[PDB]
């Protein structure tokens, strides 16, 4: 894909959602169809269907699979075999293997466990890479802890060590940089501040979950 | 030993005030008996001594020993060796060897100097390693500074940094993480404000000083 | 050099100013006569000339060549013949081999990339590096990022990050470790505020670009 001429703003579909797919494309950039957390297990296969018969511009979508090792990936990876996406994003993604293993597609490697921060730098590397994300919650959640943002709502420092982690991880490859979803949809204040950091520290992108995010993300990314 | 089965709430226990062992064991989930720098240099031999005559349940107790390639090291395995303890803490733990050359024991690796923090995943991975620790009085100390706090009580960015690193380099190695002291003992305000914040990103433990920091360690860490 | 016996105040030197020379030596600690972004691409061959005709004290002098892999640092190197200057800056310093192409001359990488942040460790282990500096302006630019510093004026998190981290990487390796500048030259307040963390936290040296911020870190650095 052509990733940079894509603008700033990113949004995840649930898969499973296929009455929303056009609806998606026309407020962003690109999309994300995800066949991970965005859709209960019960409608996986439903999902993957909805992959299949309604199509997207594969110039502007990327489809977010399921982690390394699992059944759910492998049914993923089938899916895919019958459509035009070439570019998948792996969640917890934890090492260069997970991402060469899904060669020949391109890979936006998703950081969001303390052994994909240690190996930013090796997945960043890996010759299928074409961009690093990270994220908060599931970082948190499998370190065995509770909230990624204290009581003032900033993230937590390990949060800004993996951000900043993964940035330059991303950038020293040459890589896009995908700065993490703010899951309070609402507080556009907040996204806007962490939007306008992002885009003034190198971030090409900052994910978003609702429709309403992307004005806000495209204009903290304007210059 | 189960050390996640233990408690969150650690106590140090200097090893020469063996009048004290039974005291400590009884407020603490875990007590770390101290060769180091809890026992003046004049006094370690006696404390190797009442490490041997006052035993304290190797369950629930683990031995702070002195530096890689020291002779007070040495002294210190030769006294464990009339022991039943089977963990032991290394500070200024700075290579996989240091860790490696404790074999068979297990080790909990506190990770205090530049070098320390330079390589905390590869200490992390080493076959001995149960759990890793910060601290941060002896890293400024070794990088030449003054002060690991500012003026108003918050840790300067470099200790803020390896605290992330070493519960970064422990989880992805699925070792018990261990947070750093809280040197102001009667500070109870801001030992909870760090121990609830460890709690929430995932620290197994927050270390103590003193009995009084017990109560407070362990309700930080309640849910 | 008996780099740690100079004092804490490096002042940079456009090497096109050689009527400037002997007054920057008086009133730093080091001077740095600068060959790279000081010094207009028209005029670098004149302070090659400079650098040659007006010599300074080779004791208290480190020379900023241009980067790896440039024809202008292969002419710097060349100028650099005809003195008796011993130690260099790397400016970009991104990789060991970067460092070790400069031997048998000392160096001093100036860490202002995201792959230099990367490479860190190995870049200061190098045999050649006898410090290392960082630079936010360069790493915010070479990221794709427009500031480097925030609206209160405090430094974005990235910039912390790889601040620390040069700090370490320094420190592991024995090497002098150097605060990037100030480039507000009349925010002393602000200076005094890195100078005086800077010390606190074990950096040897803030280096500086106006001699008006001379006094102010040797202050700050006084202990």
């Amino acid at each position: 894909m052509n990733l940079r001429a894509a603008g700033p703003g990113w949004l995840f579909c649930p898969a499973d959602a296929p009455e929303a797919f056009a609806a998606a494309a026309a407020a962003a950039d690109v999309v994300i169809l995800d066949l991970e957390d965005g859709v209960a297990e019960a409608q996986k296969p439903a999902a993957r269907n909805a992959l299949r018969d309604t199509p997207l511009d594969p110039e502007r979508t990327v489809v977010r699979i399921n982690a390394g090792g699992t059944a759910d990936q492998a049914r993923d990876l089938e899916a895919l075999a019958g459509t035009a996406y070439t570019t998948v994003m792996l969640p917890k993604a934890e090492s260069a293997a997970q991402v060469i293993e899904l060669a020949p597609r391109d890979v936006i490697a998703l950081v969001e466990t303390a052994r994909g921060a240690v190996c930013a730098a090796e997945i960043a590397a890996a010759d299928p890479t074409v961009g690093m994300m990270w994220g908060a919650e599931d970082l948190i959640a499998t370190l065995g802890g509770s909230s990624s943002r204290r009581a003032d709502g900033a993230y937590r420092d390990v949060a800004r060590h993996v951000r900043s982690t993964i940035l330059l991880a991303a950038s020293a490859f040459g890589r896009l940089a995908l700065d993490a979803v703010h899951l309070d949809i609402l507080d556009v204040e907040g996204l806007q501040e962490e939007a306008r950091d992002a885009a003034a520290v190198g971030f090409d992108v900052t994910v978003c979950i609702h429709p309403s995010q992307i004005p806000v993300v495209r204009k903290a990314y304007a210059a």
